[PDB]
């Protein structure tokens, strides 16, 4: 019972991504074709990649991710496909996914095929991989590719093949890795005893503000569940709250809240009510943590 | 053939469908998840139990409605799995859905899971139920749940298990109807012939004007099709139109129809053009009903 | 493996479409619905016609194509089942899709059924067509059809019934070809040897360009790939470049590419950027385009 | 353009191979069907072997070769579809068929479809193979095979299909070589410094006479273009005559010729004369060669 | 791409089947002509309905069935063209042709072309017939038709005509179904619990004997496969076998075999051997089985 | 749409015309092979010559007839390409052929490629041509030549390359007219006013019979339609009739004909019944005619 699970910059409002899935299911006719999501920023491989990285540990193995911005579409550049190492525990705690003590995902149990952009960049870095390979072998690719559609004749199609079983390492050549290309993620940088980051992202459809200061950073300057803590956005809104697990911690609705997201990483939002909407606070605004 | 129709806040922008999905895959292997829809506005339980309360007719017995906004993710509620009783016959005519004379449906054949929180309320009062039970058991839930993923853990998850033939009283202990959380659903009014209800929604992406208006108590004014009425809306912006099945009764195109819609309610509409949108007519807006 | 492929006017933000999913399931209980947008503009015929005409190369042998807008939903008007001729290459190019040579499909094998309101009018000319019936068998919808839903009652239902294996000739009486209604294409004009049309569409996500002038409109105007090109929209903002294949060729990112996109058709982009989102560029306006 | 060649037992005197092309036309509409030759002697393996092991240099790249005599019809056993390696070179000289110097042909660009009866014992001994595998699957072959049509079943359909694109590797499992069925060849034995072999074949219309002995054979023994032989049949019928390039050379017509045939075979003839019809020569006679 | 199939008793030696095809190529450029045969006893109408009448359901409706035995070229008599009704499954259990579960062929799919001297019988009687016209059109035939030669004036051309898209009726007028020249078939007799018939045909090249004893009358002496039945023919040999699916139940090669052919008719043969021309068996020898 | 037409010596029992025809399609994708025959009597250049005279008229502008029998193959000959001037008339009257009043043919708008052995004589007698040249150029014949088999190497392989648009005088140096080789027709002689000629062919598969005696022998024999003929053959058998358009003529099945073929030769038949099989008749018989 196979699975693809198909992140894509394709958008919800024509049918691009039904050209992709009857593909797959011609290909490899007992698939199940899961969507992540289809409504990414097109080109922005930073946001793409934070949609995909969470994933292996919530899906079966063997599951091939299937992921894709292309806008190198139709030139000489060829896809990479990776069988990835660690499926990785993730959350605010860092544990397995599902109930009781959650499921624990084997080693090597996950393929990703993406263009050779950036994409992987996160996913390669959290969860390591055994082997890599560019994507070139007409079994798996067009012969004549639509020059304006890689992302279904580069990722789509060849992600159904190897969903079908087609072996890994015959896609093509084995990449160095040098050879897979990788954007630069900035640091989380050590500031006093301040923390000093951004905001990653707003997260829709809430207006929770995500950043990029993970519990693993927190978890040395000592700052646990329950620390008082002043976390400043933008340069001029010093916001003060203690470290709690949940929204509804904050009391009164509309009572901010910081907390550690199901990411792992350091946010803020109101109770039951948006942070981001009102106020218009966006991605890329500077975020600084202290006691 | 197990299926889950899933209905949450959480989203098309991000992976957090996507999460769930995969464990539900993970535990039932065999399931087929039917999103129902994952765009209400967060938080709005009234919303939310407009878009669950029809679906029973339309699925197979055994379906598993897997229905979630959680506001109160991290703290010590839990959510209520509840079997139904009567499937329901809806529509503006009342009777079963599907071809031919419509697909009857035994009782006692749909379960619902969701936080306790209210969002039930509509579907016990038309329904019925049979039994229903807190979830609590680490057979179906996690260990350490997600502190701000509820619709996860406490959703999601179980649900598949239940698909998966998990038995429902085996979930945690038995509620009492008191124990499970109502919203108070407002109450049409007679105001000398008149009935005075509210817009309850804006039909996307048409732009017709439902309200809380229902046949039956339209049938109990003996209004039927054919009925001259007076419909005024937000306390000014008044319309005139008989009762029609349909909206090409209106005749030429643009025109208003006033009708019953196929959820069983009064509504107004413009024939193949958009009421609401170009007056911005909204859900709250009082809406008053002469004949 | 049956599969439906699903396009309809009935939006994402309700339980709608999850509706006629239930039916489908209940109906045909192996099928596998395949969603191809549901977000068109309501009632505009021609824009459902665009996300459906190039869908039956990418699916297997059998796929039913559920295809819907419905404003003369509640009247005496019948749907209209039809059995395609020719499956159909199409691309910038012109070829089967799929890995390798392609996949050819076998004349005959794909059944479209949509409301008789000229939605299917480019299907039938691009693809021809074997037989045509209407919709009026009891065994394939309702005896008595909700007035304002017959997406579900009228497209939805009878598919699944299609994709189950019940006979295309006994759903209802042969329809002559004069008794299916067509939509009038704008056609492509002439003043000296520029060519003259409109937007067709833009392409979201990206705010791509896409004009109604075909790369058959192109050759014998002598246009090939390497031509320079004066290309106006909306009567008043010029652009110019060579016919390229794809976005990068363009050099730089913000770089104007004149191409031809993945249906076949005249486009205008920047490169890894929106184009018509800035200007504020839509459908309709005029496009004009010479060497 | 997809062709398929077709070398099969079932004759040319009724509408059998015409069924097996309409079949061929329905599944890949593009494809153009070649007759080898339909006139073998049923169930005689090694004739059917040789109007088919030459093939692969004179068509082009792409080409699926369906080959068929079928005495198992309607038994357990399945047809074998192997990928060859070598195109290989051929003729009396050894090189590459076409104009000029030849079209040399690309390895792993031929597929053989056939019964797994020994019939490509001689195509897998000079060609080589790179996969093979059991065609089993629905997808390719009828689930309910007319029990006597095995040729049109389990051949002249799946051929199709592979013409068609379907992905070689998913018609079935892959054969280990053991598992592919061979016929021994008979050997050319040295007795003296003479060779031994056989009538291999009467060469129809012109009753030409070719044995098993090749020109490595021969030129492992120094003979050479100039050579004075004796060439012995059916242990009586004794001819001399030196080796030569064609029939021309042995002067007036009806005189004897002993030359290198177009597969690369010692054969005897007479120069615009039959040799074997007025003596009733015939396959299976003995031949022997002195110099 | 329109396909003519195409039947004669023209032979194989000279060029009469090239000029009717050279015809067909003017007349419908982009037509396939597709040989069924040319090798029919000539004026045995009989044997050429053999050929014929099982022709559509292997072919893409559409199809168009030149056929042809002309004994009365050159009179006033005129060609008959015939739209069938159905397609007609056939073989040993009565499916449709192909992969899977078969094509199944719409009704009123193919056109037959022949003269009106009975070689249509068994088409019209299995298949039925929608509509019937004499072919006199000098649009479609000849104005001076070539008065030996009707197999191409008034069959090859028209048939071009009709696969080029020329209107049916407009060939010449209805003709009534008694004037539809037929042939009389003789019946399968019941005659105790023994059903008798007539070698219908021997079976080339394999020599094995084909009667008229069809598995419908098989299908009411209650006689299935692994019955042990006596079948006598020309009165003299009881030949002793149960009735087998295939050739190679019988066991050791050359044991005989009792089974049905693949149009679905009572036969005997020998396992890998030939029955019928070491022994000069023969068409209209008697053939009687009986439990 | 190239078409080659394609007449050899080459029989129907191996895959020596499917290599041919491998290697056609390898140079000109795009054409249609139409075969003519692949039976005559090898080398027989008169008998050849009569399966190819009279083709023209038939097929499409810019058809290449490929014709060849070869004796002379592995010599230093080369072939012959000819475009022929006039298409011609043909038929018992004399006439273009085709539906309505037939179908003209551009003059110059056929190449015949043939050894330059005789073989062309009638269609350069009948057609005349503009140019001819020899066949050396290695853009279109092998530089190494297969020493057997020129019919591919010197006419097949040519003629493709023809049909794919190779100039006709870049084959090879003009031929003057005296170095394309003729044979001599054998001339229809005179004792009184009794015309004495030969059985030119056995028309098969019918049993009629042919005679060299033309139309116009006849006319100015003062020999028309009512003339009551004597006609012996082999110096032995008489047979008496009038001359008649048809076979019918006769009368009853099995009377005596006396007509004019579609070749437009003198014949002799009887009624849908064979003349030549039971009274053992053959080519070169005498044959005389008297009124
Ligand atoms: C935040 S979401 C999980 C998806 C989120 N994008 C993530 O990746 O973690 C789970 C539940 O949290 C609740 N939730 C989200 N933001 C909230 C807030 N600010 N206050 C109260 N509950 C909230 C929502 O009702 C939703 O059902
Ligand atoms: C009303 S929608 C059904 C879904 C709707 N949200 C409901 O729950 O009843 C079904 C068909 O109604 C047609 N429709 C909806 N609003 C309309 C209007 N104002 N005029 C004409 N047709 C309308 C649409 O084209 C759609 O395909
Ligand atoms: C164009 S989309 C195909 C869907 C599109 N609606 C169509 O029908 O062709 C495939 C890839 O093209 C890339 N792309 C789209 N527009 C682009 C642009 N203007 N510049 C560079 N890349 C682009 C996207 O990143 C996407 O993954
Ligand atoms: C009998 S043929 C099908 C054509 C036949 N004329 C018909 O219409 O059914 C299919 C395969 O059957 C095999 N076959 C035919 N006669 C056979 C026999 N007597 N024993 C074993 N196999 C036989 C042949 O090798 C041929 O490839
Ligand atoms: C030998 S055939 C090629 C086909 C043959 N079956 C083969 O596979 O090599 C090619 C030319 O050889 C010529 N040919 C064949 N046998 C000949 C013979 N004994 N003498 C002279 N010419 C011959 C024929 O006229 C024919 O056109
Ligand atoms: C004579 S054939 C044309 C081919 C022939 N080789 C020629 O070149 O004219 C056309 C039709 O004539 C009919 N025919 C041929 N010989 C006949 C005969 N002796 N009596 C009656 N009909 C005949 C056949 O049934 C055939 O369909």
């Amino acid at each position: 019972r196979p699975i693809i699970a198909f992140m894509s910059d394709l958008g919800t409002t024509d049918d691009s991504v039904a050209q992709c899935k009857g593909l797959m299911y011609s290909i490899c006719p007992d698939v199940t074709v899961v969507d992540v999501c289809h409504s990414m920023t097109p080109w922005d491989v930073e946001e793409g990649a934070r949609y995909i990285v969470d994933l292996p540990r919530f899906f079966p193995e063997g599951t091939v991710f299937a992921t894709t911005t292309y806008p190198a579409t139709g030139t000489t550049t060829r896809s990479v496909a990776v069988r990835i190492k660690q499926a990785a525990k993730g959350g605010a705690r860092g544990q397995w996914a599902g109930s009781g003590a959650g499921f624990e995902r084997a080693e090597g149990s996950y393929i990703y095929i993406a263009p050779n952009n950036g994409l992987l960049t996160t996913v390669l870095e959290e969860h390591g991989y055994l082997e890599a390979y560019e994507v070139t072998s007409p079994k798996v690719i067009p012969e004549q590719p639509e020059p304006t559609f890689y992302s279904r004749e580069m990722v789509a199609i060849p992600s159904a093949h190897l969903a079908a079983g087609f072996p890994l390492s015959e896609v093509g050549r084995p990449l160095e890795d040098h050879e897979i290309v990788r954007f630069n993620r900035p640091a989380v940088e050590q500031d006093g005893e301040a923390l000093v980051g951004v905001v990653s992202a707003i997260d829709h459809p809430f207006g929770n503000v995500w950043t990029n200061i993970h519990r693993t950073d927190l978890e040395k300057a000592g700052i646990g569940y329950g620390a008082r803590l002043r976390l400043t956005l933008d340069g001029v809104l010093p916001f003060e709250a203690p470290l709690t697990p949940t929204f509804a911690d904050a009391g009164e609705i509309g009572n901010i809240a910081i907390y550690l997201n199901s990411r792992g990483y350091l946010s803020i939002a109101r109770n039951a009510a948006s942070l981001a909407y009102p106020y218009h606070l966006k991605e890329g605004m500077s975020a600084r943590v202290e006691a």
